[PDB]
């Protein structure tokens, strides 16, 4: 019987259309033969190319198991080397190594009790993914060294991350030496995986560990204090903006602090230069500032001295703050992930936000002339399929949330989101 009917008239859309680079045929047949799985999700590719081709250090935070081993598992079987999982789970390291084992994948469980029947196996170069806990991790640096000489880690794993934080609720003694893994193997990426969103832990994660400029991944969540919706633009920034503001005594604010994201310096100068008419308490911020006025841009909006910054989309990665109650796109967004990463920052301390994108047909991230300019046909094709996929967002009548899930998480969140979803508050296309 036929198994799924993804495919839709008048579309040539595979889920690797959206990846950067494209994986290669093998990659996609590795995924297949190994693993079951046709495409890699926005994130997994993001974790896997960084390993793979940067070498690069991740703090993947993972709020569920859904999707989150492939991250790790992929790399060492794609390159046929080793890879480390460090995990204080026994149970579902045992069940992990048995499902690998079962899917063809030589795996195991090295401990000081398993070592007689594995270690030699291991020096050899005979498995491809090697679980141990941090206690015989910290006691064996001479044996990864050894294993990094003769056969070469693709990466080393550290679930539960969070562990390795005195400031967190589920601290381990054994996760200290960790810390030590980035002297003895200092060209070895490591991928700390963690359920905890709390930016405070990312940190000490990133210290105690000796992580080097880390990409930061966050997924899992189905956000359901994120309200969505997509608006015509009216021609005037004023008429645009005059929705969302309300008059107390002589001046007029947001309801709480506000990013407004621009694509131009010149459009946040623009909106910046409206608002300050109405005495309303804002900053713009863009690259063409000097380095202390960004600065100071940054701590006045984290001590509430501004309720609004009207920034390019070099504005964000910096900023920690949990009460963010309104994200406005001016302007359609670069592409979906730009856009994702950016209505992620809204509503961290999980209360009610709003996200709204005000759009026009010729907005110039909709603008295709700018795009037929790459001489580079692979880079021109994908620039192309994402700005489609972003047109083909702002235009859609269905729920938004739905689109955004389907496109960046596993199927398991959308079921999570079932509650939020179809409701008033889920997005402007359910509440219609
Ligand atoms: C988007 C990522 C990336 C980011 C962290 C990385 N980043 C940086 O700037 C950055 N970079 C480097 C260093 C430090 C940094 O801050 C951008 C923001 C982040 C994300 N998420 C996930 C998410 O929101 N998914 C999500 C789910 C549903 C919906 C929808 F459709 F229903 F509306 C939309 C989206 Cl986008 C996330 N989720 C929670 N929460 C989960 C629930 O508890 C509260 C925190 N926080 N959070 C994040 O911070
Ligand atoms: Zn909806």
């Amino acid at each position: 019987e036929d198994d799924e009917n993804e495919a839709n008239e008048g579309e040539e859309d595979d889920d690797k259309d959206f990846l950067w680079p494209a994986p290669n045929e093998e990659q996609v047949t590795c995924l297949k033969m190994y693993f079951g799985h046709s495409s890699f999700k926005p994130v997994q590719w993001k974790v896997i190319h960084s390993v793979l081709e940067e070498r690069r250090d991740n703090v993947a935070v993972m709020a569920t198991g859904y999707g989150k081993s492939l991250c790790f598992q992929y790399p060492p079987v794609y390159v046929g080397k080793i890879g480390l999982v460090i995990s204080p789970l026994i149970s579902l390291m045992e069940d992990q190594v048995l499902q690998l084992k079962m899917s063809n994948i030589p795996a195991c469980f090295l401990g000081s009790a398993q070592s007689e029947n594995v270690l030699t196996d291991i020096k050899l170069g005979k498995y491809r993914i090697v679980y141990v806990t941090p206690e015989y991790c910290s006691g064996n640096m001479g044996l990864l060294q050894q294993l990094e000489a003769d056969i070469g880690i693709t990466l080393i794993a550290v679930d539960e991350a969070h562990c390795i934080s005195e400031w967190g609720h589920d601290f381990r003694d054994s996760f200290r030496k960790l810390g030590s893994l980035k002297t003895a193997l200092p060209m070895v990426p490591i991928v700390a995986l963690t359920a905890t969103a709390s930016s405070s832990i990312r940190e000490d994660i990133v210290r105690c560990l000796n992580l080097r400029n880390p990409q930061i991944t966050c997924t899992g969540f189905d956000r359901p204090n994120l309200y969505l919706e997509v608006r015509r633009k009216t021609g005037n920034i004023l008429q645009d903006l005059q929705p969302f503001l309300v008059k107390t005594s002589s001046h007029w604010e947001f309801e709480g602090p506000t990013i407004i994201y621009c694509p131009s310096r010149k459009m946040t100068q623009q909106v910046t230069g409206e608002l300050r008419k109405l005495n309303l308490s804002c900053g713009t911020y863009h690259a063409g500032m000097s380095f202390s006025t960004r600065k100071d841009i940054h701590h006045r909006f984290v001590r509430d001295e501004i309720q609004c910054v009207i920034a390019t989309i070099a504005f964000g990665m910096g900023i920690n703050k949990a009460d963010i109650r309104q994200v406005i796109h001016y302007g359609a967004p670069k592409d979906m992930e730009s856009y994702y990463q950016e209505i992620g920052r809204a509503g961290r301390d999980g209360l009610q936000s709003s996200c709204h994108v005000l759009w026009a047909p010729a907005d110039i991230n909709l603008n295709r002339h700018l795009l037929t300019e790459i001489r580079n046909e692979k880079f021109r094709l994908y620039k192309l399929k994402m700005m489609a996929k972003m047109e083909k967002y702002l235009h859609s009548s269905r729920c938004r949330r739905q689109i955004i899930l389907s496109h960046f998480e596993d199927k398991q969140v959308q079921k999570a989101s079932l509650g939020i979803m179809g409701t008033e508050k889920c997005c402007d296309n359910c509440r219609s």
